């Protein structure tokens, strides 16, 4: 079991490669403000988290932006504040604005030269196309929620993964499917027979933050902290 045995990574965007996290605390600022209250990152998170599961329909819709335009009436709601037409557009359009992780696009960057690169989102295409902008390398191949009709953890979205890779050249076994999420990836992952890169963001952190809570522990073959480490460990690998 070795990183170079693969020739495919799929990943998950928001949560591995952007970080949506500091992507919802800021976008969450103009409306928490208002309040007067202090919150810290992790209660910001809580709140979102607890805020937008419900908007994931089994049928996704067309647009994230209108997800995010319901968190953020739901989140005004629950903080005792009457909602802002101008703040809600600005929240609803803040993907544009979520940032990479700081070691992400460099290791994008090698990986990319060794490595077909895949994108699996419940984030809809054209907002990935603004992300993609700050990611630094041109995908392969992208899979969005609106492809399948239905959002991962769905068996669906990796079976349709799967084939889609499999017409392009790629054989199962040799898919290295790469996410922070165990709910969201690495269960459906494990289900599918895929091998797993656990890329744990929140290691230096308290609990799930952005993250639906995962029903059990998956298995995974291998795990960082960080995708500049995976990349250090492909590095590793190739010097013996």
């Amino acid at each position: 079991m070795q990183l170079t045995d693969f020739k495919a990574l799929t990943f998950d965007c928001y949560g591995t490669l952007i970080d949506w996290e500091t992507g919802i605390v800021n976008a969450l600022q103009p409306l928490a403000k208002r309040t007067g209250k202090t919150f810290t990152s992790d209660e910001l998170l809580e709140v979102f988290g607890r805020n937008e599961s419900p908007q994931q329909t089994e049928t996704p819709g067309a647009l994230y932006q209108d997800i995010l335009r319901a968190v953020y009436d739901r989140i005004a709601k629950e903080w005792g504040l009457e909602p802002d037409a101008a703040e809600r557009e600005e929240f609803g359009t803040s993907v544009k604005n979520w940032p990479a992780f700081p070691d992400t696009v460099e290791a994008l960057q090698y990986l990319k030269k060794h490595y077909k690169l895949v994108i699996l989102s419940n984030i809809d295409r054209n907002e990935f196309k603004l992300s993609n902008a700050k990611l630094g390398v041109e995908f392969d191949h992208i899979i969005t929620a609106q492809d399948v009709g239905s959002y991962k953890p769905n068996p669906n979205n990796f079976t349709y993964m799967i084939d889609a890779l499999a017409k392009a050249g790629i054989e199962k076994k040799d898919i290295l499917h790469t996410a922070e999420s165990l709910y969201h990836d690495h269960i459906p992952a494990n289900d599918a027979g895929l091998v797993s890169a656990w890329i744990y963001r929140r290691h230096g952190k308290e609990g799930y933050g952005a993250t639906h809570v995962p029903s059990r522990m998956p298995n995974v073959d291998f795990r960082f902290n960080s995708m500049g480490e995976m990349a250090e460990a492909h590095k590793q690998a190739l010097k013996g």
